[PDB]
C-alpha cells in the first residue's frame, strides 16, 4: 500500500503508482488555478522570491522585494495569501472536506498555498502587472527529472511540468527533486516555462 | 472637507463637519465583523497580534504569536489566509469608482480609495473539518488622491470641539465601537487619534493609550 | 533554594528567602547597565521597541523603529551590535565557572545566566559625532542539576537602583516572578497591570508583559 | 579614481591611481577573517544562510536557519555587529572608527559581521561555529575573475586569500562588479563555491 503524488505546474495533483505499474490511482483538480502565474525582466521563484535577470549580464539576482513582502505595500497593491486544506483518501482522491479560509465543509491532507499581488492604477483601478504564485505540500528509487517531466523501472511522461512530488509509502510523504560541491549546486537550481512565462525552482 | 471613521461592524462612515456633523450617504462592503473569536482566554488587537488574559492571574500577557504566525506554523491544521483590497470610492459621495481583490479588478464608471486587510485563521482537526477555533481581525486604511475633530473610545462618540474656548460645537453618536477615524480637511487624509513631576506625567500616556473594549460579544482591545 | 535578581545595573544578587534574606552570590558582569538612552521624546522598552512620546496629543504613539530594527538600516550611519553571551555559574555560591561570548569561551578551574544587549548609535560624516544611542540589555536563566515588588524596587531586602527580572530556584525550576461588563474592568484591569514606564538615572525607560 | 577589493582574510586595498595599478593603501580590521566554519558538510553563505549537500546526493539543500535565527536559539552563543571605518578617499589612513563601544578619532568602509558558537551547557565547551561577514562603502576594463584571486585592467593584480567585492570608485561613485537556456545559464553563472582556508563557502551574483 503506497503511492506517488504528482503536484504539476497546473495546479493539479495525480496519484500513480509503484507497483509493477505508474499507473493512475486518482486525479485531483481544485478550484484554484495555475502555480505560477506573471504578467510582468522579473522572474518569480515558487518561493515566492523575485529575481531580475537582464541579458547584458550574466546578473541573475534576487531583487529586495517578494512577493510576500509586497502585500504590505502611486500605484495599489492587492493581493492575498491563501491557506486551504484538503481532505482526501489516499486511494480514490474524494475529498472528505476542503475548509478554506472562509469556509468549512465536512488521511492524506493536501495544502495549498497561493500568494497573490497586483499593482493597479489608483484613480483607474485597473492593474498594470501582477504575480501568483502557489505549491502544495501534504501528510497524513522513485527519482523524477525536472525539465523531462518524467517519473521514473516504470516512467509517467507528464505534461505540465512537476512541482512537487511525494512517495507515499509504509511511513509515508518523503519527496523527490571541493569540486564536487562546486558540482552539486548547479542542480540544486532549475528554470522552467510555463506557459508561457518564466519561473525557478528551488533547493 | 470631512471625517470618515470605521468601526468594529466593519462598516465605514463619513460625516461633515462643516454642516454640524451629519452623515452624508453611507454604505460598504461585506467581510463580516472587524474582529470575531472563537477559541484562560485570550484576547485578540487588530493589528493581529494577540494576548493571554489568566483571570486568574490577571495575566494579560503577550502570547509569543499572532494571527500572522500561526498561518506559517499534530492536532489540528491551520488553515486560514490574509487578504488586502482596494475600494475606491468617488465619495463625497457613494462611490464605488472600482474594486480591486486578489480575485480580479472588476471596475466602475461615472476620489477617496479604501483599503481593507483581513486576516482569519480556523483551526480544524484533521479527521474530519469540524472547526476547533478561529480569530479574524482587520482593518480599513485611508488614502485620498484628487472646529477640532476628537473621537475618544468608551463612548462611540465622534465630536467636534473648537480652538475658541474649548466648546463643544457638535457631536455624532455611533451605534459599534469606533475603529478607526480620519478627518480629511484640504486633501492629506487627517487621522482622529482614538486616544518625578513627569514619572507619572508620562505614566498617565501609557495607561490613556490602551482601549480594552468588545463588540458582539468579543472581548478584543486596541492601543498605540 | 535561593531567589535571582536581575537588577538594572547590569547586575545579578542571589538571596535565599528561607534565611530572612542573607545574600550569597552577586555578579558584576562586566557589561555595564541595561537600559541607556541618548534620548516630544523618544523612550525604549527594555528588550527592545522604542515609543514616541508627545505631550500634546498626551499619547504614548508607537514608533515604526527597534534597536536591531534599526540595525538592518542619509546624513547619519548607524551602528551597533546585537549582543548575547551566556555565563556559566555555580548556583551556589558565586560563581562563574565558563563564560561567554561570540569572541571565545573560557572554562574556569549549575545555573546558566545569559545576557543580551542591543544597540544602535547614530552617527554622521566627516568627523563622525555620535547624535544618540540606545542601548537595551537583557537576562535569561537555566540550571541543570515571595512576593517581589516593582515600584519600590523592593522584595520580600531593599534594593538600590531598579529592577528588571526575577526568579525563583525550588526543586530544580527557574520559576520567574512577577512585577457582563464587570468582566471587562476585571480584564481592563490587567491590561493597565502589564505596562511600567519608569526612571532610571535620567533615562525614563519602559517594561510590560 | 580607485579600486577597492576586500577579501576573505578580512583586509581591504586600494589599487590603481587610474595609471598605476600600484595599492596605495590596505588596512585590516577584526575579526580576523571574513568566513569562519568549524567544520553531511554544512556550508555558509557570507551571509550566512547555512546550507547542507551530501554528496550521496547530487543535491544542495538548505537548512531551515541562518546565523541569525539559530542567534535567538546545545547553547548558542553569538552576535551580529556593525562597526564603520571613516578613511580619507585616497591614502587611506583611518579618520573616525564607531563600533558599538563609541566612537574614536580623528570615503566609509562598513563591515557588519555575525557570528555563532555551540557550546556545553554544563560545561563551556565547543562544538561548532560559524562567523560570516562582508564590507561596504559609499562616499563622501574593471575586471574580476574571483576563482583567480585577481583584478584585472593592461595589468592584474593576484591576492590572497579570494576576493569578495570588489567596487570601484571613479569621479563621485562607487560602482561594484562581479531563450530559456541563457537564462539558464545565469543561475549557474549566478552563485560560486568558493574555499578558504581551510573551509567551504557560497556567493551570490557573483
Amino acid at each position: 500500500r503506497s503511492l506517488v503524488i504528482i503536484s504539476t505546474l497546473d495546479g493539479r495533483i495525480a496519484a500513480l503508482d509503484p507497483e509493477n505499474h505508474g499507473k493512475k490511482q486518482w486525479d485531483l483538480d481544485v478550484g484554484s488555478g495555475s502555480l505560477v502565474s506573471s504578467s510582468l525582466m522579473i522572474i518569480p521563484s515558487l518561493d515566492g522570491a523575485l529575481f531580475q535577470w537582464d541579458q547584458d549580464r550574466e546578473s541573475m539576482e534576487t531583487v529586495p522585494f517578494t512577493v510576500e513582502s509586497l502585500l504590505e505595500s502611486d500605484v495599489v497593491l492587492v493581493g492575498g495569501k491563501s491557506l486551504t486544506t484538503y481532505g482526501l483518501s489516499a486511494y480514490s482522491g474524494k475529498v472528505r472536506y476542503i475548509c478554506s479560509a472562509l469556509g468549512c465543509r465536512q488521511i492524506l491532507l493536501l495544502q495549498r498555498t497561493q500568494k497573490t499581488v497586483r499593482a493597479v492604477g489608483p484613480r483607474s483601478g485597473n492593474e498594470k502587472w501582477n504575480f501568483s504564485v502557489g505549491h502544495f505540500e501534504l501528510r497524513y528509487v522513485i527519482k523524477v527529472s525536472v525539465a523531462d517531466w518524467k517519473v521514473m523501472e516504470w516512467e509517467y511522461q507528464f505534461c505540465t511540468p512537476i512541482a512537487s512530488a511525494w512517495l507515499l509509502k509504509d511511513g509515508k510523504v518523503i519527496p523527490i527533486s571541493v569540486e564536487a560541491a562546486r558540482g552539486a549546486t548547479e542542480n540544486s537550481v532549475y528554470l522552467g516555462m510555463y506557459r508561457g512565462q518564466l519561473y525557478l525552482q528551488s533547493s
